[PDB]
């Protein structure tokens, strides 16, 4: 149905509908589709859906000039450990991705591939089946009790990756980024957020290393920056973004409870801005807001109000995409887009509204999302969500 308790507000008069250049692409609007894992990829081979996926992304590219960041996508088998999430290392997978970008391109929109590495959020048993390691920053601290048990009982205990394995990960990022461009993607986003491998190095709870990859702000950041640096060198700074969740606690990150957390993220942006002034500026930085610390909780819940992402604007001088509970709060978006380098990711409501942008322009009602079909091998809750035209014909 439509959302019942929502008072919509037309946003067409704001900067949300002013064009902006991000990297090589000329966006005609600032409503961004953030990366959204959907678990329709096919097992075996982590293959993008050959029946639904082209249609999923086409539908959501229907407004011209939309930046679309794809779901998390694995650079390598060892990066993985979810059967139904996609990859970009094989010919099989690339062939399907080529078609998905083509469809986005035809709707006059853009496609950036999110390069996803799981670390300790992977399923240790799924990885053991395929004889792969269950990796993280350290081996003496675990995501949760469930995962510790799964890992021991599959004889696949958490491994603290060596320097050579870190290099290997970096090669796989580079190759995965090249593959994305060759297949026709506009750029890539490096997932350094939401408690996945790179975030596990950034955060001091998950990272108990005393080597060059832990034990200080500089060291916790070295991996995230090694990957950014090598991907930029491979494909160019204007085809590279980076996602961070400074106040995230998903997958057992510290959030605001950790007093050094702002400093950790301020250092990373600082270093991005240092590369920028020396002549290699990332296309964007993408921040998860403290408005949403866990995206599987309803809007309003898991909200940290002890901290703000405003510090980022003092440090990083380029485009900033912000995401978390903006669909139900046009009044907040109205104030954030008064800043002329601020874009807004809308996650969950872009799952349920293929024409979300039209609805934001003219203040239309929003389609309600079905949490139970977020992660499910089904057309339903995926490509059968209606446009406002089609929704009136059904009587909502
Ligand atoms: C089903 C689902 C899958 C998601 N998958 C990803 C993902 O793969 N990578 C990522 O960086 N964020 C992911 N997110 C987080 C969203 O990009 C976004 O930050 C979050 O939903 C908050 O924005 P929203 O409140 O507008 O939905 C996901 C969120 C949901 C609900």
């Amino acid at each position: 149905p439509f959302v019942k308790d929502f008072k919509p507000q037309a946003l067409g008069d704001t900067n949300l509908f002013k064009p902006i250049k991000i990297g090589n692409n000329e966006l005609l609007h600032r409503a961004v589709i953030p990366p959204l894992t959907r678990m329709r990829a096919q097992h075996p081979g982590n293959i993008p859906n050959r029946d639904w996926a082209v249609e999923y992304y086409a539908q959501r590219a229907q407004r011209p000039g939309t930046l679309i960041i794809t779901e998390g996508t694995f650079p390598s088998p060892q990066s993985g450990g979810y059967d139904n999430a996609p990859g970009i290392w094989s010919e099989e997978q690339i062939k399907e991705w080529t078609k998905i970008f083509k469809a986005i391109h035809e709707n006059k929109s853009f496609a950036w591939v999110q390069l996803w590495v799981l670390g300790w959020a992977a399923f240790p048993d799924t990885l053991a089946r395929d004889g792969l390691r269950y990796d993280s920053a350290s081996d003496n601290v675990y995501m949760n009790a469930e995962q510790e048990e799964k890992a021991k009982k599959a004889n696949n205990p958490q491994h603290s990756i060596t320097k050579d394995e870190i290099k290997q990960y970096v090669k796989e990022y580079v190759q995965a980024a090249k593959n994305s461009i060759a297949a026709g993607a506009d750029g890539v986003e490096i997932h350094s957020a939401n408690g996945y491998l790179l975030n596990q190095f950034l955060d001091p709870h998950s990272n108990n290393r005393t080597d060059e990859y832990g034990g200080s702000i500089e060291n916790r950041a070295r991996f995230t920056l090694e990957v950014v640096d090598a991907v930029v060198d491979a494909i160019g700074p204007e085809k590279v973004g980076l996602r961070l969740s400074p106040y995230g606690v998903f997958n057992s990150m510290s959030g605001g409870a950790e007093t050094g957390i702002v400093a950790q993220y301020a250092y990373v942006l600082g270093e991005l801005e240092r590369r920028a002034k020396a002549g290699k500026r990332l296309a964007f930085v993408h921040l998860v807001e403290p408005r949403v610390t866990n995206p599987f909780l309803t809007e309003g819940e898991g909200e940290y109000n002890g901290g703000s992402n405003k510090f980022a604007y003092s440090i990083w001088k380029g485009p900033i995409i912000r995401a978390g509970n903006f669909a139900l709060h046009p009044e907040v978006v109205r104030e954030e887009v008064k800043d002329p380098r601020t874009l807004i990711g809308y996650g969950r409501f872009f799952i349920s509204n293929p024409d979300l942008v039209d609805r934001l322009e003219k203040g239309l009602p929003l389609n309600k999302y079905d949490r139970d079909t977020f992660y499910k091998m089904s057309a339903e809750g995926y490509i059968d969500y209606p446009t406002y035209e089609e929704a009136l014909k059904l009587g909502w």
